[PDB]
């Protein structure tokens, strides 16, 4: 049943139209409809994100991760994620391939099961549906 | 009146001749002379720096930012700064163009109003004077 | 007598055969045999690692540093380490030259006294022995 949705730096600033709290609500509702339980967490702290990934590794739970800027920069986060035995779906709200070159490189994509970008907040919901059907 | 001066990693080690406390004193005095209030904050924690940038975004206040090593490495910090509606002045005490190649690239400069480097601690004071006259 | 052994992100996950606690035990025992005192610390937080490096700088104590993913990414950590007056030995358990290209670049190596990689946990013990004989 359990899927961990982990949001990284700046994701708490969503909507300041959809706020981060509203995103949590949308994800939780969709998870319920799919027979899952979504646990949604956000932090601007890499160490906090690492701890949540460690917990998912210990629990053998899947992760939907939007790491924000750390996607492009953090080897530590990638390496934490490499311990996950369950699927890892990388999500970006924006199309990271449509702006600065540096955003087109992700440390996470090579070790993720898959990646969804540019489909807005629905990307999280589509990631949930992937996990439900697998 | 209010200008946020935000110092990143290692800036607390200044003078260990001018210490970070002495830098705060110099900035506060100059701000007073210019009819401004400077709020000076330093942290080695990226998450703390992000929170201070978020607060400046919410308050529509300008920021003078010396991000230390994060200047060259942090997309998360750049992205937080992109939310600022008021001016962002990037400051470096040292001339970052006169040593290692990696220091000559800043994630902040492309989104800053302007950048002052190599003028020592006076760089902060000159940034204050820019904001006062604008 | 005192050598600071500082472990960065993900090192707390060792053995989850040798756990991080067992690594601490092995290092402490070897330090004792060499007439040293090893102080072993681990954190997933860059800010915490920076504080431990600052303390070693203030105490003029040597550092054996395995920075984990931050080895490849953190200018802030490198810059903190540049304040150290005593030796800095960079250690990696794995051979960082035998996998992804990005692991073959270290911000720490150019400012370290030396570097040991790929010799497993014994790398820490060999670093201790270097410091003991110098
Ligand atoms: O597309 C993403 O999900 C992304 O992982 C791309 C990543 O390159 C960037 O650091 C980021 O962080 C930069 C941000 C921009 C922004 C705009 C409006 C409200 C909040 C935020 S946070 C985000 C996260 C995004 C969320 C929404 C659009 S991008
Ligand atoms: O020039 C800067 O302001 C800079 O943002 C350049 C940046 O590349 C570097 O990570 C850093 O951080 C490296 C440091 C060096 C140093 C030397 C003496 C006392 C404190 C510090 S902290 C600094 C910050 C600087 C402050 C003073 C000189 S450079
Ligand atoms: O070789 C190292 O010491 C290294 O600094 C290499 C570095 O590139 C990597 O981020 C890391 O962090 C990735 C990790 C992998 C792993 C595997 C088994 C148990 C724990 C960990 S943590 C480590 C630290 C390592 C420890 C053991 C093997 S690599």
């Amino acid at each position: 049943l359990i899927v961990n949705v982990i949001n990284g730096p700046n994701l708490g600033r969503l909507g300041r139209g959809t706020t981060h709290d509203e995103l949590v609500a949308l994800i939780e509702r969709e998870a319920a409809e799919l027979g899952l339980k979504a646990v949604v967490r956000q932090s601007d702290s890499e160490a906090q994100l690492l701890d949540w990934i460690h917990q998912a590794a210990d629990a053998a739970e899947p992760v939907i991760l939007n790491a924000g800027g750390l996607t492009h920069t953090s080897v530590a986060l990638r390496d934490a994620c490499a311990e996950l035995s369950a699927p890892l779906i990388e999500v970006h709200i924006s199309n990271v391939h449509a702006r600065e070159e540096f955003r087109r490189h992700s440390y996470l994509s090579p070790i993720a099961t898959g990646v969804i970008v540019g489909l807005g907040i629905q990307g999280y919901l589509l990631a949930l549906r992937y996990l439900a059907e697998h």
